């Protein structure tokens, strides 16, 4: 079935210490968000740089990891009901808070986490280039030729472009139609790994450190190792939700070249730009497009989403 | 059928001369091993790291071969008997202990080679990535699509998961069905190569250089070209099996990345997790788990587990 | 009386890090353990190289800490009972754990702690080389210059001989009488100040962090400053005993040189050899000699030994 | 059908020049030799390196590029019958003599142009990995899923193990049957891409340079334009034939490694060890392995051999 997804974002500063907590302390979280049973997985991205769309940002690049002062972190945890986000961080704030904490030393911006529905969803099971000949003789064993998806590599060696939109009021249905329409065209695009429309529901107060009085002075006054009161939360997720309603439009991609020319299908080929302008009619903001590399991932999420 | 393996362990100089005499030595050892009828191959590993399990090990990492003053080699023969193993050193001890000895110049510990009865595997034969078209054509042309293997490539191009283990007395049948389970699992995690699960039957004494005093001065005053009395070992393999239990958990990986996320399953993907926690139960040490990678082999004993 | 001990063993990153933490958290740690009634002191060494018999293991040195990446360190600690070591980990654990897991970050294997009864000890008190004038004068007034001892200098002053050994099952009294011979017979050596035999009754799980699989997710997921449940250690003591049996014989000596030819008389003296050879015809494994230098230590152990 | 073999062999300097000859005036003695229709192409190797044996030639290396003063061809050419390259050389010496003495500027031996039969060959057409899916999709559509080859890459990008034999006189039947055995084993070697087995059946004395007296003075006092007398070769092909019969074993690989393993499977794996033996017991001369690189090909010369 599909997930709900909570995507925590941070700005943190670009050097090695930065990357070293990453791979210290990142496993440490990711293990303390496994001990629900609602957690289905996780995909962790870092952004490597920006769709200039020409020169529409001239100052960016896809990749503008060799000049970037700031790295920016976006990581999908994914929940059988979202309720589930909400009750680990909960029955395991000591732990998180204290292991989240420790990264504030290199925090510029952050976190925030809103949560997501997903509302569409073409997104196969990951492989390495190692399994596609078992996962070739399985599924025609099974007589199902059909379902033997693209190679969608694990780990660093694949791209997303992560496309930001929010959407005028009376325009949602619209939008949601002729998105549908244009990714199901878009598929056809070389390099295309899947794609998903994420629809924002709220934002977690507890994973955004957003607390009343109380925990805003405990998280500022902190030695490290005393967690703030987690119910001096003062919103539930749903009173976040933002008007305009805010979407993501997540589509992967085997490289930055295809990702470069595949999203720009629904500019340069004419059948598909006509309904991909449905889209731009609708928007308040948008779109605007960061370049992901999904470095540190949990794959089975795309086993739950698949059954 | 399943055979029997012999792991010969030790520790030297991370030098050149070292791997110049593995070039040099190694293939010598080797094909006086495949003078025996029960020889069914070999599968000959360098440590390159430790995985670090979070920061668990902190000052350890996956890769450690640029900063590491030692190599430790683990090289596996694999028998048809583990008897055959015993004769073969005795058949021909001039010519091995000659050429082993003559890598006690770079030896800081070892060697050490006990001696294991495998319990559970799924382990396909290796293919080169050139080999692949033919091996699913012959699959389809036997009406056997489901035998079509993962590409598991040999000589140094994959990765190994060692992972020790022993268990508190009366736990082993615990721990032997819950680490089948475990596997059995996590075979879905993108890019796993295979696994097997090692149970330590004994120790082979003159593999290991361990003889009675007649043989140790021998070998302490040798200058070379004098075989110490192989009969001068004063115990079995069973005598040296060690309590509490050991075992060797040993799975193959595409890659450093697959491997570390793959490993990650059993404490991230929450259905896993509660099986391998049964393993964990069971543990006296453990689970520690080195990086290794398989550099020289001769892949035709898959081809004996498989038959 | 003869105490018993416990060795906490541990590998970590040869850099000026691991050496800072050894002198701001060793005391700590030592402090800690003091709180127990049943401690009666330590002797904390780190491994500065290995004994090569020769050129039998050519690729070392007794001194390899200009070269070696890693440092291992044996801390012994001294205890009435042994079960006063077990109990004083637990009474204490909040403290001990925060202290000992801040070392996580430079470690790459352990901790490991078996633990010992002593079966055979002729050890000194330590003395400085400003001692000996008062330790003559006050033996000669009670009449007793036989109790004259070694000048053993303490805090890094003499070296040890850490020689491991394991056992043929049913051979354990031919090994215990041949090496307490070799011992009396080894003590006319220049510079020799002091031996003993370990013999292992068991290990530790809470010291070697070995716990079921609650513990051990505590000890991955831990920020530092939360303990894993200390009842989660899943087996006693000596149910964790290794058969085949092993030991430790532990000699001390004026320096490095006495050390190797001191040791050596076992093999260079005749009458000695001869004893000695009803050692080695004993044993599974060994015999493998590291040398250490006992850096920390509360010498008072030794007037608990000799009363 | 099976083609007859020309193998044009010479040894030049190791220097730049030589390479830009190669580029340069190799492609025009091709286009002259695909004058006849007798041609079915050529496959020119470069010699990369020796297989040492482990440290039989303990000199060699599997690749010496960046250390030898020298450099070894290997120029195959194909012919539907020995006696088109005879033709071909005279109708077209004006052409191919004034190119191929272009080259004596660079040469320190050769040329020489032994001839020989191919009496076994187990060679696939080549494939660049572009190609696979429509290779599969064809042989599928046709029903003939075992006709589907291993990937073997054109143009420098797998490597040749040739090895070189001499045998016994009386013993070439016991060779034959012996190799053939060995080659149809050896095919089950991760990596393999395919053997054949060629028997000299003589030279050219033109393809050589080897004339009487007037063509020796000619080609010594030659400024470049000038041909000898093409008849002036004193000896017929099959005069030349030597014995002990010589054979080339030509076993190709996807890489170094797959070979220097692969072929080791004949002295590893104790069953095929046993066929190899019979080849053994054959040889006045051999096994001498040199390491190619076909790195220019008329790769329809395959196309002849598999109809
Ligand atoms: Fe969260
Ligand atoms: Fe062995
Ligand atoms: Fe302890
Ligand atoms: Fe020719």
């Amino acid at each position: 079935p599909k997930p709900y997804v909570a995507i925590n974002m941070a700005e943190l500063k670009n050097e090695p210490k930065t990357f070293e907590m990453f791979a210290s302390v990142g496993p440490k979280v990711c293990m303390v968000t496994a001990r629900h049973p609602g957690f289905v997985g996780f995909q962790n991205h870092i952004q490597i740089g920006i769709l200039p769309f020409g020169n529409r940002y001239g100052g960016a690049k896809m990749d503008m990891t060799k000049e970037s002062s700031t790295v920016r972190v976006l990581q999908y945890t994914f929940w059988k009901d979202w309720k589930d986000h909400e009750e680990m961080h909960r029955q395991n704030w000591s732990y998180l808070f204290r292991l989240c904490y420790s990264c504030a030393s290199q925090m510029i911006w952050g976190p925030w986490e809103p949560i997501y529905e997903i509302i569409y969803a073409n997104m196969p099971i990951n492989t390495e280039m190692t399994d596609f000949t078992a996962v070739v003789g399985k599924k025609f064993a099974e007589g199902k030729p059909l379902d033997i998806p693209v190679i969608s590599q694990p780990y660093g060696k694949r791209v997303v472009a992560f496309a930001e939109h929010s959407v005028i009021p009376g325009k949602e249905k619209q939008f949601e139609d002729a998105i549908v329409r244009t990714l199901e065209m878009l598929k056809k695009a070389p390099g295309f790994l899947g794609a998903m429309v994420l629809k924002e529901i709220g934002v977690s107060g507890i994973g955004s450190m957003q607390f009343g009085a109380k925990g805003f002075h405990q998280v500022l006054e902190n030695p490290g190792s005393l967690e703030p009161d987690p119910n001096n939360v003062m919103y539930s997720v749903p009173e976040a939700k933002n008007t305009p309603q805010q979407y993501i439009v997540h589509v992967e991609w085997a490289n930055t070249d295809a990702l470069m020319f595949g999203m720009g299908r629904v500019l340069l080929y004419p059948e598909l730009r006509q309904v991909h302008d449905e889209v731009l009619d609708t928007l308040v903001y948008g779109p605007y497009i960061r370049i992901l590399n999904p470095m540190m991932e949990g794959t089975f999420w795309r086993e739950y989403l698949n059954e």
